[PDB]
């Protein structure tokens, strides 16, 4: 199985594996949109220094937060090691059974339904539309947690997401099966699909297509995305020489949801970059909210927790500009015994605290999954 020090990152776009540390690379992406941020001159610099030192075709990798004003979690490696999506499809299971020595909502039900209530109240108000809250689950175990065998599992229970597997400064992993594109840029074009309405699958595909049929009808959902789209088309609008946006969503799944999606395909220019690009974005009103300001402002006041790397984007850039971000979600932290799993959902006012609750327990599943919970 993977070594807990190894990236580790499967996509339609590039699938591979890292060894090695070149350097470390934690500037806060904070402005990163610039060419003229410290964020971008500083990883031109680190790049540069690679290929100096004999690191052919450089990559950087990793985590970048939620607030971008935190460190970052990025780094070249060594050595990189492309693979075949398909091939890992087919071939990804268990090594131990653990015991729960606890196990902790953050916060609990009633909370986070009044935490709902007060974000929707919020919502109806002119100062701010859309407001995105999370919270976590802490388990701890008996035994220290084999991360790979978790990976092989994260991959063959969910074969078709961004599956990522990011080392982190404390020992720990960052782990996730994330269906959300925030940025992909291949050349001069580059896409973004984000996520917003949810409703659950059901294994009749009778009930299957009809809760699909019902979320793409669904008034609360359809406006929970359309805050995000609208958000983003204008920004994006101006920094791309060509721009594709469709007038609906559309249906796609993961194994537990259906969600509605939007996909940006657009042009950029010579200034621009994969992180450029993906920091002009991130977050957007999918994981944040709309206004962003007044957004993180409720979530800074309502949430008991830091979201650290939750939230943020986890991916790849290389010398050349191209690369790709996802966000960060369906996903979990884990160090030894201990694992800290997290999921959210965009509040507005037709957001029902039993329903959000209800909803951020199904993403939860994701990783529960995974564990065997
Ligand atoms: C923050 C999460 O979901 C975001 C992205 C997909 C669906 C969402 C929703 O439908 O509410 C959220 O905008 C998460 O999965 O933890
Ligand atoms: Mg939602």
């Amino acid at each position: 199985t993977l070594a807990p020090n190894r990236f580790f990152f499967m996509s339609p776009y590039r699938s591979f594996t890292t060894s090695g540390c070149f350097a470390r690379f934690d500037e806060p992406a904070v402005n990163g949109d610039s060419p003229d941020s410290p964020f971008q001159q500083k990883l031109a610099a680190l790049f540069a220094d690679a290929k100096a030192q004999g690191i052919k075709n450089p990559v950087m990798v990793g985590a970048i937060p939620f607030d971008p004003r935190q460190p970052s979690s990025l780094y070249i490696p060594e050595s990189w090691q492309s693979f075949s999506r398909q091939e890992k499809q087919a071939s990804a299971t268990r090594s131990q059974s653990l015991n729960v020595v606890e196990r902790q909502a953050i916060p609990e039900q009633t909370t986070f339904e009044q935490m709902v209530a007060r974000a929707a109240a919020l919502t109806a108000t002119p100062q701010v539309d859309k407001v995105v809250l999370s919270r976590l689950i802490d388990i701890t175990t008996d035994a220290a947690i084999d991360s790979g065998v978790l990976l092989e599992r994260l991959i063959a229970q969910n074969p078709v997401s961004y599956n990522f597997h990011v080392p982190l400064a404390d020992g720990g992993v960052l782990l996730g099966a994330s269906p959300e594109l925030l940025l992909r840029k291949d050349g001069e074009r580059f896409s973004s699909i984000p996520l917003a309405g949810s409703a659950r699958r059901q294994p009749d595909e009778v009930l299957d297509r009809e809760a699909g049929n019902r979320l793409l009808a669904s008034e609360k959902d359809r406006h929970e995305h359309e805050l995000v789209t609208q958000a983003m088309k204008e920004v994006l609008r101006e920094r791309s020489s060509e721009l594709h946006v469709p007038s609906s969503p559309q249906l796609i799944t993961t194994p537990t949801l259906w969600h509605l999606a939007t996909p940006f395909e657009g042009k950029a220019n010579s200034q621009e970059n994969a992180l450029t690009l993906a920091c002009l974005l991130h977050p957007t009103p999918a994981l944040s909210g709309f206004p962003h300001q007044a957004a993180t402002q409720v979530i800074a006041e309502l949430e008991p927790f830091d979201r650290e790397l939750f939230g943020g984007i986890v991916g790849w850039c290389d010398s050349e500009g191209n690369g790709e971000w996802v966000v960060t979600i369906r996903c979990a932290k884990l160090r030894e015994n201990q694992v800290r799993l997290f999921a959210g959902a965009g509040i507005v006012p037709a957001s029902s605290p039993l329903g959000e609750w209800r909803e951020t327990g199904v993403k939860l599943s994701t990783m529960l999954n995974v564990f065997g919970l």
